DNA sequence: CGTTTTGTCTCGGCTCCCCGACATTCTC
RNA sequence: GAGAAUGUCGGGGAGCCGAGGUUGUGAAUUGCUUUCAAAAAUUUUGAAAAGCAAUUCACAAUAAGGAUUAUUCCGUUGUGAAAACAUUCAAGGCGGGGCAACUCGCCUU
DNA sequence: AGACAAAACG
């Protein structure tokens, strides 16, 4: 009779819902509810999720966290490097004396930007190394270059000098921390490729293209040839870029079987290409026989203009910086003593690793040299563990009571694919599933070649020597040929054979010198576990060599054999070792089986079976299923199901359908949910906003009662993944527990389609309906553009149409330029019956009879389907017309964080390493405090600054974009008066003068253009700008940094009235929210300067209440005689600036036309978005708005 | 004051866990 | 419909590293402007200082900040009034692996 | 590419 329908329609970022009570029998009915729940997101998402470019929030924090744990790693060696160094005594005094020894170790002092190599004394900066620079300057004399170069050269100097010779010991320490800022290009794992590894980057041009007779595409493809005799080994088409064109590639040679190289060839861009640029660089340095340091200080002194950082060496294998300071320490600690000292390195030891007494012992027998390069420089921690995040097994389970007088659950870990027991487990299941057939008459062949378990053990024994079975190997095993028999299986496909033994017996065959018995079970799990474990070069090299000596087997050829054992694949299967060493005895048969080896529950389980006897641990199903297992011996070669079910006593995975009782289950469901456990994030809070939204519904209309809904109608309108999963976790609100409602979904669940939405839409006139709704606007850009072209005059029905012309329909749609067509969605869903969508799915009716009773029953006489009741549409358009769209607001700034850091606890007398929490309240910032450009102060005399405002510079590319008016922005004139000049020079034609061309030529002849006195090159400039930036600190140089409010982070607005009755209004800064809500203050002041009081506070996606103008608004209250006219100014806030407020109507979700520059005509203007009113009256909205409350469902919280 | 225009951090390598969609064989 | 095995194509998360750019300190060279402060004929040449830079080098900071002395970190993710949490999380035993720290397994609550 | 935040423009 009375049914209580919920209509669901969920989008990328929407969810319309309608609550309605349906009598369909009788033609009655009612909607009890309506609404849209926002999920405010941009466009940029919208559109790119469909192609994806790290759309995630997560993804960004995840980055930012890497960047700062990098920084943090390089400032932590700076300070041990410090502190070793003060140890040694090898820093200057003055730089000593402003690290901090004694309580943040290694540190530089509050207030302090000490350098190394320049003192200040009595506020004169004196260079340290006086000597170093004359004898440099003696070296570029020398060299015939000039005598007025930097004094931090002298660094690349003694670089080259330390290979030979001795220097002072705090250039030493200077060339130390010096490598310390670069590292260099390396990988973890290394695995040194082919020995020839050839990848060198030439360049070869072409002498001739030898059409090869080779004509495809009506075209014949040219081969090529090098200088150096070799072939390209693609074809060429295009001649005009490949005659004699001197091209650049990174060719792989490879010693074939044959005896020859296997040239490759892989064309790359020099300046352009990572690994191009990388490999050249590299070829570069060795060509020299020289050390890195000592190739820039000839490059240098080649030419003293050259660009070093960033130009001339990038990035470089961390081996050339390695050889470098080894060969510089080894030399050095030849004339020092200090570094021969045992007394010293014990200190320096027991400093850094006062408590690790292993590793002080393990350090004690190694020397400085060891030290610097492998502890502290140099040292690269490896990969975390990531086999805490393995899947657990999904049927054995372990029980144990913790401190809190519980009892909870440990799982078992899947079993790695790689193991022997995972091998034979799946090479029994795929014996089993194994059958022939014949060619001719297609007939199971089978039964006459595997019968007997002798045939099944030939069988097994020829798989387990292999590590791949294909067709024609399995057809020839049983003397088969393919002309007359096939397996099944695909006819061109392989399968996995028991890979692991094989890979191991291989390489234990090519070591030799060993009787053919050696590799036993034990001994292949041993390798095994040895291969999987040790993931480390030289852990691994070690275990090899300590195995090779346990077992007496000769450790030269074993470790030759092993040393290269391709890793495994990372893979895990669905069940834990423990769950396949008890099902196995139940697979195996033969020789392979035997009765003792079935653990005792199993064994039991089996004795009661064949006895027939009664046990509740046993289902009728399996007495059925068992019925042919009589006696003992019947249990060998069960397949997986049987043996599965018999140790463990379920017929594989049953479910359980489960009943949500009331809305307790659902908010406990919601509570633990766990994040990142759907496909992307964004649907992921599609569904979880859509599950806190009926769980709202169900409270409000049936006060969270059990069996509330009686009916649950879904639909989406890439977007699929919430087709299955939302009606699945639904179905427990509106399931059956009478057993007629069985199975993955709910008979009570009915997802709709496009089709039946669409053609219901246009029968009961809701199309109408939302026309009407939607005409003022367009009738408002007519207006707007003085034209007619936005609304079309139809004499069928006898009005006007929205339209929009062609010009302007690139993407318009009707229905997405309001967010409340989503309500409108969910009602047709809603009313549509399971009658409905099987007649509109399955129309298809075979006789016209059989689908005459619903299309009778459904459809006026098939013309139009009958409204679910007589007012359908006036109630459907009533109840449109008073929706407030609900949007989700995001307004974190300050969160409590934890912080778990490894130290050494001092418990019962002796000191253990373990995780200790971060005392006080540390909180953590939940927005971007500022934009990443940075820009610097500056004070320009010609520049007039009105109170309030500075100027800011900072540094930009010169290119094209440069004309007068942004030449006038350049805060050196010099600069200006050159640019100016060229300028003119190029008639006035910034696209000529600042061309890359253009820019060298100015460099060029800069003096031309600065009255024949000499400048420097210029590429590029401090452009200036007038605004109101602010410092990203107070410590350090912190306090030279300006920056400007990220995006969307403007989050609140106030505004305060005076006793008068006037409004004022203000933004406040992030950083003042975060300070005044760290002090546990409201986000926003009380009150302003002018001690005016604070009327509220507005935030992005808010809502308020312009009242009409005759309207006295002050204490109205009320807000639940709401018809459409109030809905009509609900007002939503989109950003803020200064004491400007841009509202958009609450309704409005598309505009129908966007703002361009060329024609200057949008539906909101420049910003497509105002500060006033859309209406006629066009009133300020923030001198006369009240703020309202909204909850989920769209109502107002008076 | 009311409106528009402008500018916005960028690129490289490799490892190891998970999920899902679609094919194949087989069992219940 | 559920499950096991074998492949292809996508997505999510976490982790170990690399190279620039920007701002700021110091420096080498060359410029533009102003002021001093001379010499010369309102105009021209010279020293100093300040502002603004350009090319190159070393160095500091790189989300404000808060711990810690472990070869550790927390700060742009989600929930939501508890400014409270999620994203590490028990005990044993029997082994593999290493120059040892530490890492990988199996077994019972 | 998008949309905010603010300089820039009358």
């Amino acid at each position: 009779m009375i049914k209580n329908i919920l209509g669901l329609a969920l989008g990328t970022n929407s969810i319309g819902w309608a609550l309605v009570k349906q009598d369909f029998e009788n033609k009655q009915g009612e909607i009890l509810g309506m609404g849209s729940r926002i999920i405010p997101m941009s466009q940029d998402i919208l559109g790119d999720f469909g192609k994806g470019n790290s759309v995630s929030q997560t993804a960004e924090r995840t980055k930012y966290r890497s960047v700062r744990r990098l920084r943090e790693r390089f400032l932590l060696r700076r300070e041990r490097l410090h502190r070793v160094l003060y140890i040694l005594n090898f820093l200057p005094e003055h730089y000593a004396s402003q690290i901090d020894f004694e309580k943040r170790l290694g540190k530089f002092k509050v207030e302090t930007e000490p350098k190394l190599v320049w003192k200040n004394t009595d506020g004169q900066f004196s260079f340290l190394f006086q000597n170093s620079f004359n004898e440099m300057l003696e070296d570029f004399k020398a060299a015939g270059q000039e005598l007025k170069i930097p004094y931090d050269w002298t660094i690349y100097h003694l670089r080259k000098k330390a290979i030979s010779q001795k220097i002072e010991k705090e250039e030493l320490a200077w060339i130390l921390l010096n490598f310390n800022h670069k590292r260099g290009y390396y990988q973890l794992r290394g695995e040194d490729f082919e020995e020839e590894k050839d990848k060198t980057f030439v360049r070869l041009k072409v002498d001739r293209i030898v059409d090869s007779g080779e004509n495809v595409k009506g075209k014949i493809l040219y081969d090529v040839y090098f200088e150096n005799g070799w072939k390209y080994d693609k074809q060429v088409v295009k001649t005009e870029d490949w005659v004699d064109r001197t091209k650049e590639f990174i060719v792989s040679e490879s010693i074939l079987k044959n005896g020859e190289t296997k040239r490759t060839f892989k064309a790359v861009d020099s300046e352009k290409d990572w690994i191009a640029i990388k490999t050249k660089t590299e070829q570069e340095i060795e060509h020299s026989h020289k050390t890195v340091g000592t190739y820039i200080y000839e490059t240098l002194l080649q030419n003293p203009k050259q660009k070093i950082k960033g130009k001339l060496v990038r990035t470089i294998e961390r081996k050339f910086y390695k050889e470098e300071l080894r060969q510089i320490l080894e030399k050095q600690k030849e004339f020092h003593q200090e570094l021969q000292s045992d007394d010293l390195y014990n200190d320096c030891i027991r400093e850094l690793y006062r408590n690790n007494e292993v590793h002080q012992l393990t350090l004690r027998k190694k020397d400085f040299v060891h030290l610097f390069m492998e502890d502290i420089i140099f040292y690269q921690r490896p990969l975390r563990s990531q086999k805490s995040s393995v899947s657990n097994c999904t049927l054995e389970f372990r029980k144990y009571k913790g401190e809190n007088g519980a009892e909870h659950t440990q799982y078992l870990k899947a079993i790695p694919k790689s193991n022997p027991y995972y091998q034979e487990f799946r090479l029994w299941q795929w014996i089993f599933n194994l059958n022939l057939y014949t060619k001719d008459n297609d007939e199971n062949v089978t039964k006459v070649f595997l019968n007997t378990t002798q045939d099944f053990e030939n069988l097994f024994e020829f798989l387990n020597t292999r590590k791949e079975v294909d067709q024609k190997a399995l057809l020839k095993h049983f003397k088969l040929n393919e002309k007359t028999h096939r397996w099944n299986f695909v006819e061109d496909k392989k399968y996995p054979c028991n890979e692991t033994k094989t890979m191991i017996s291989s390489r234990l065959d090519k070591v030799e010198n060993i009787s053919d018995d050696f590799l036993t079970r034990d001994i292949e799990q041993k390798i095994w576990h040895i291969i999987y474990s040790v993931n480390d070069k030289v852990e691994y090299e070690k275990a090899l060599k300590s195995f090779a000596r346990k077992h007496h087997l000769d450790e030269s050829s074993f470790f030759e054999a092993f040393r290269k054992f391709p890793p495994f694949k990372s893979e895990y299967g669905s069940f834990s070792e423990k769950a396949i060493k008890k099902l196995l005895p139940l697979m195996r048969l033969g020789k392979y089986w035997n009765y003792a080896e079935i653990d005792k529950y199993s064994r039991e389980r089996i004795q009661k079976i064949i006895t027939g006897e009664y046990d509740e641990n046993i289902k009728d199903k399996v007495r059925e299923k068992s019925v042919h297992l009589t006696i003992e011996n019947d249990f060998q070669g069960l397949q997986l199901w049987l043996a599965q079910y018999i140790v463990y006593g379920r017929h594989s995975e049953a479910s359980m359908i489960g009943k949500w009782n009331s809305a307790n289950d659902l908010e406990v469901f919601l509570k633990d949910f766990k994040q990142h456990s759907l496909r992307n994030p964004i649907v992921e809070q599609v569904i979880t906003e859509t599950l806190r939204v009926v769980k709202d519904i169900w409270l409000k209309y049936g006060n969270g009662t059990k069996d509330f809904f009686n009916e649950i109608h879904i639909e989406l309108g890439d977007t699929r993944y919430i087709s299955k999963y939302i009606s699945g976790i639904l179905s427990n609100i509106v399931r059956v527990e009478d057993g007629s409602d069985e199975g993955v979904n709910s008979k009570n669940i009915v997802p709709g389609n496009g089709k039946i939405t669409t053609q219901l839409k246009q029968d009961w006139g809701l199309n109408d309906v939302w026309n009407d709704l939607i005409l003022p606007r367009f009738e408002r850009m007519n207006q707007l553009t003085n034209s007619k072209d936005f609304t079309a005059w139809n004499e069928n029905h006898q009005k006007f149409l929205p339209t929009v012309p062609i010009e302007f329909s690139k993407g318009f749609s009707k229905k997405r330029i309001d967010h409340r067509h989503h309500a409108l969605d969910a009602l047709v869903i809603a009313c549509a019956t399971t009658d409905h969508v099987n007649l509109l799915n399955n129309q298809s009716a075979k006789s016209d009879t059989k689908r005459y009773d619903l299309k009778k029953k459904l459809m006026k006489f098939p013309k139009q389907f009958l409204k679910p009741w007589e007012k359908f549409t006036v109630d459907a358009k009533h109840n449109l017309e008073s929706i407030i769209v609900s949007f989700k607001q995001n307004l974190r700034v300050i969160n409590k964080a934890t912080n778990y850091y490894e130290k050494y606890v001092e418990k019962d007398g002796t000191k253990n390493k373990e995780r200790v929490e971060q005392a006080g309240t540390n909180w953590a910032i939940r927005k971007p405090m500022h934009k990443d450009t940075v820009s610097g102060k500056v004070d320009l005399p010609w520049v007039k600054v009105p109170k309030g405002k500075i100027l800011t510079a900072t540094r930009k590319s010169l290119d094209s974009s440069f004309d007068l008016k942004s030449i006038g922005s350049i805060t050196d004139t010099g600069i200006q008066k050159i640019l100016k000049n060229y300028l003119a020079f190029k008639d006035g034609n910034p696209e000529l003068a600042f061309s890359p061309e253009g820019i060298d030529d100015l460099n060029k002849n800069i003096e031309k253009y600065n009255d024949g006195k000499p400048h420097q090159p210029i590429n590029k400039v401090r452009v200036f700008e007038l605004g109101s930036k602010f410092q990203v600190g107070q410590t350090g140089n912190k306090k030279g940094k300006y920056v400007e409010a990220a995006k969307g982070t403007n989050l609140f607005f106030a505004v305060y009235e005076d006793e008068k009755g006037k409004r004022s209004y203000e933004t406040i800064p992030l950083n003042e929210v975060i300070e005044r809500q760290k002090q546990g203050l409201t986000s926003v002041p009380l009150e302003n300067e002018k001690g005016s009081r604070l009327l509220f506070d507005l935030s992005p996606n808010d809502l308020v209440y312009v009242p009409e103008i005759d309207e006295n608004i002050d204490s109205n209250f009320v807000f639940s005689n709401l018809n459409k006219e109030k809905i009509s100014r609900i007002y939503k806030v989109e950003k803020t600036s200064g004491t400007e407020c841009y509202f958009v109507r609450q309704d409005i979700a598309y505009l129908i036309k966007q703002y361009d520059a060329k024609t200057k005509i949008g539906e909101l203007e420049s910003q497509n978005k105002l500060q006033v009113t859309m209406t006629d009256d066009r009133i300020r909205i923030t001198d006369t708005c009240v703020k309202i409350n909204c909850d989920r469902l769209g109502n107002i919280n008076f």
